[PDB]
């Protein structure tokens, strides 16, 4: 995985950081043709403590290949050392649906919840557990095609959750009740996020939940209330969501079920 940092060319800052500045560039690859990238850079990885911390995420991206997941193109270990991923030329996939409202095709959301569970059923057969399934974790890599990473400061800590909970953002309104009240999170509980991920690309990247304070999530869940269907949401699609939020985990379908149904679904709106 380590990359020559002359075949880099770096460009713009886009982001910002827990360990440095974020750029896209070029990767110019001795065996690929060349790609966009994104570096992730890491100011103080001269000390041994602070480079184990960043390389964390080479080391989780590293486990997997599949053309719906930001793909880690490689690392340079040498001082400066940088993450090359690959880039999602068009960004986060809310302000993407935000911006193209009026342009999108509903064939086009469903296509994005596909191409998602694709990923997801892909992440399920390594036994993996994301934790936080929601549209902030998505990139858009084109207008046909999203990409399914992770972001935060909670990601390098050893205590994930008990950072989150100190500023008091947990993302309750997207976990699975069990995730709640136990601090369990499973297959069965990413099953649950995808259902209200899916929910935020039918509304055009609006946030469950608002104007509705987190104490309260949790008794409407636990009363039976859910999402509403959103508008020119197919009824079969919004049926899925549902078997999502069931209560009981055990209830709940697995990604293989959601994937072959998301692909009728999608088959159905194109024809
Ligand atoms: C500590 C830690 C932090 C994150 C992870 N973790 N886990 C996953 C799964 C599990 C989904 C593989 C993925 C990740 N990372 C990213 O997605 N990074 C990640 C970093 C930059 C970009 N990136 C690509 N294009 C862009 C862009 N236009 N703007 C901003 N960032 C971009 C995309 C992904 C793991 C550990």
């Amino acid at each position: 995985y380590e990359i020559q940092r002359e075949r880099i060319e770096l460009g713009r800052c886009i982001g910002e950081g827990q360990f440095g500045d974020v750029h896209q560039g070029i990767y110019m690859s001795p065996e690929n043709p060349a790609l966009a990238v994104a570096i992730k850079t890491c100011k103080n990885c001269t000390s041994d403590s602070v480079r184990e911390k960043f390389l964390q995420e080479a080391l989780t991206m590293r486990q997997f290949d599949h053309p719906h997941i930001v793909k880690l193109i490689g690392v340079i270990t040498e001082n400066p050392v940088w993450i090359i991923m690959e880039l999602c030329t068009l960004g986060e996939l809310r302000s993407f649906l935000q911006v193209r409202k009026y342009s999108l095709d509903l064939a086009s959301l469903i296509l994005y919840a596909y191409q998602l569970s694709t990923a997801l059923a892909y992440l399920e057969s390594k036994r993996f557990v994301h934790r936080d399934i929601a549209a902030r974790n998505v990139l858009v890599s084109s207008n046909d095609c999203v990409k399914l990473g992770d972001f935060g400061l909670s990601r390098y800590m050893e205590d994930s959750t008990y950072y989150k909970a100190s500023k008091g953002k947990l993302p309750i309104k997207w976990m699975a009740p069990e995730s709640i009240n136990f601090r369990r999170f499973t297959s069965a509980s990413d099953v649950w996020m995808f259902g209200v991920c899916m929910w935020e690309i039918l509304m055009h990247g609006v946030k469950p939940f608002q104007g509705v304070k987190n104490n309260d999530v949790i008794g409407r869940i636990e009363n039976g209330e859910r999402l509403p269907m959103p508008p020119n949401c197919p009824p079969t699609l919004y049926s899925l969501m549902t078997k999502c939020w069931a209560y009981d985990p055990s209830r709940r379908p697995r990604f293989t079920e959601l994937k072959a149904q998301l692909s009728t679904i999608l088959e159905e709106e194109k024809a």
